């Protein structure tokens, strides 16, 4: 669904502290309970030697925040990337400054979030203007913005 | 905090059905889980002779879909409501048709939610657009936007 990739992607500078500030979601049930499918909060971005993404995050699981690892390989497209999990989704990079913003989608194989990480507990307005305009044409029915107090907590409490 | 409010208003014109197409909230928790306090669902305005506005809604509560009855008193500004529960919160009124849109929003004494409304179960992107337009600069942290199919049922199933 995605039509928005990042030309000349060098995944090697994604790499550190990055924060969810915004979330996006094709389905409200993706994002809607606190314990959501898609609702996760990315922690830092670990770019292998191989050019595979390791993704720690949290996830609200079982009544309480969670710790996950995640494991994106990567893809002969640069900015894509495939989970291995149960039905391999793909991960997206649509857009980056690799210093303040990242735009990324998931997707399976036909549900769809994407986010707005940015690399510190701020609201940037410009940021979040990219990621809407990007989403535009996407066909999202709910969306998620945290303030710089949820941002520093574990599941943006 | 809003401050577009809809000149002329004539309350007797909204009269009927309606379908909250998209809601809004300054807080996730507003409209986050399914029985989230302002997490209603608008099926009829029913103005008085008098002025007053008359509000059938649904709303999730207690693990089922519940039928609500509103009474929203007029108050000297024609396009702000007072409704007679606990703490008097205000509806404003933002911008009407009458024959297909009409865009509102709740407010206590901070807290806010605003709706896209719409006369048929459509989605209307021009409503929509102008619903985003008026919340361009209102502080909400989140959105949901249903479909044709969600609209026909009892609390957007
Ligand atoms: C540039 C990449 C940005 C980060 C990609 C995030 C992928 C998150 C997938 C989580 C799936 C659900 O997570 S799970 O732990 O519950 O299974
Ligand atoms: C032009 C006016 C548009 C409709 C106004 C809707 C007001 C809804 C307030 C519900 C409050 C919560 O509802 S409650 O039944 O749980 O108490």
């Amino acid at each position: 669904i995605v039509t928005q990739t990042m030309k000349g992607l060098d995944i090697q500078k994604v790499a550190g502290t990055w924060y969810s500030l915004a979330m996006a979601a094709s389905d409200i049930s993706l994002l809607d309970a606190q314990s959501a499918p898609l609702r996760v909060y990315v922690e830092e971005l670990k770019p292998t030697p191989e050019g595979d993404l390791e993704i720690l995050l949290q996830k609200w699981e079982n009544g309480e925040c969670a710790q996950k690892k995640i494991i994106a390989e990567k893809t002969k497209i640069p900015a894509v990337f495939k989970i291995d999990a149960l039905n391999e989704n793909k991960v997206l990079v649509l857009d980056t400054d690799y210093k303040k913003y990242l735009l990324f989608c998931m997707e399976n194989s036909q549900s769809l979030a994407c986010q707005c990480l940015v690399r510190t507990p701020e609201v940037d307005d410009e940021a979040l203007e990219k990621f809407d305009k990007a989403l535009k044409a996407l066909p999202m029915h709910i969306r998620l913005s945290f303030n710089p107090t949820q941002l520093e907590e574990q599941c943006h409490i």
